[PDB]
């Protein structure tokens, strides 16, 4: 029910800058009834967990391994994250689908593994400019979702994040109307695959370029339940403003 | 000059188990003149850095991104690690060459980037059972090293780790004589590519199965300068014993 805002810091930070960002976030006020998650690089999670106000913010990781602990040098498991006290993980971000070749199948299995390990998952999908140019939007999104549906039985702790990758680094802007068109499409897909009750409660958050300038134009769209924020999450007051875009979608 | 032992914890740990392992490591005594590095999963680096005895142990990460900070969700940069106070990183581990498709070229560029960001690098190489079966040992190792040589000009802060991947998970054991044969081969390669002076000072550490049972048989081999330890690194007293295998190769 709650408007949901996640802040994906990506691969950014230093000890001093993280300390400063945490202080700025702690200075902000968040409306009742909004869920706000902050996702630092792995090395900072300890510090952030210990210094960021728990009344306002929950922690997320930016990725996790496909399975449990073992001989996977460099990786962090969902079991480790849960044991650490982290409640959320972002999985299938466009940067990992592209740079790391995470397939639809890998994202879906990471998601079911993480859920079974006790995390909530911000599961990311989205199509590129080439795919939109070729008339493949439905084919691509349907296949991304079909893979998730195959792995996930309980969507209570899933948040679905749509990334308009065609409008990320291409010189193209996505309008709020274009965003809403996709979110409406995803909503009706999910109603058919999961049932109208599950689809109505599922948070479908927008992960295009979200700033303190455009957040209210996006948050008023019928099927946009929140945001997965990129670079604006690195600026505390701007990020807090995005969290305050909930308006009537906050569920105090 | 110093015998060098790294402990690669891989994707293992919990809050309680890491606390226990750190206590066990702190209970151990290490000879003067041995460098010992411990590599936890990213999320534990903070805790380990703050609780593990600095007189005995330095920290390492198990991986880093190919470049600096930016839009690389899930990744940690070498710049972040240096700023955090971490002195070392493992790059090109066999599990990442295989599971993540890190090419010779990617490992070498990660290495030069990390060195430029101020880290020391444990650069890993090694050939598989298929490659040894096909008579490709030289071709594979030479190509792995040629890629490193192309990127790395200063080897002062590099430690070269040989992983006999043909003897890791295959049902085959590598003898100390087989280990030494490869290390001798690598030494003469490096003398030809880097100069005899650089090759003589370069630590070439063995990253096959290293335990407290076999460590002295390996450490006495002429061209084995230390170890990159896998599962035995999770057992504090066993790992400390491996560190004590240096004998005359400690440089107090």
């Amino acid at each position: 029910a709650k408007f949901f805002v996640g802040g994906n810091w990506k691969c950014n930070g230093s000890v001093a800058n993280v300390a400063k960002l945490v202080d700025e976030l702690n200075a902000g006020t968040i409306p009742r009834g909004v869920d706000v998650v902050v996702a630092p690089p792995f090395i900072y999670i300890d510090y952030v967990m210990q210094h960021l106000d728990r009344d306002k913010y929950q922690l997320s990781a930016q990725n996790a391994w496909i399975g449990g602990n073992g001989a996977f040098t460099g990786e962090v498991s969902a079991e480790q994250l849960t044991d650490f006290g982290v409640p959320w993980v972002i999985l299938g971000h466009s940067e990992r689908r592209s740079l790391f070749g995470e397939s639809n199948e890998v994202v879906a299995k990471k998601t079911s593994h993480a859920l079974a390990a006790g995390l909530g998952v911000i599961a990311c999908i989205g199509e590129t400019l080439e795919q939109r140019n070729s008339g493949s939007v439905f084919k691509v999104l349907d296949a991304q979702m079909d893979a998730l549906v195959d792995e996930v039985k309980d969507w209570t702790k899933v948040v679905l994040a749509y990334e308009p990758v065609w409008a990320i680094g291409t010189g193209v802007v996505a309008s709020p109307e274009q965003a809403q068109e996709v979110h409406a499409y995803l909503r009706q897909y999910c109603a058919k695959k999961l049932g109208a009750a599950v689809a109505d409660k599922l948070r479908i958050i927008y992960g295009g370029s979200v700033s303190d300038t455009n957040c209210k134009d996006l948050s008023k769209q019928e099927d946009i339940d929140g945001f997965l924020v990129g670079g604006a999450s690195l600026k505390g007051a701007a990020f807090v403003t995005i969290c305050n875009a909930a308006g009537p979608k906050a569920k105090p």
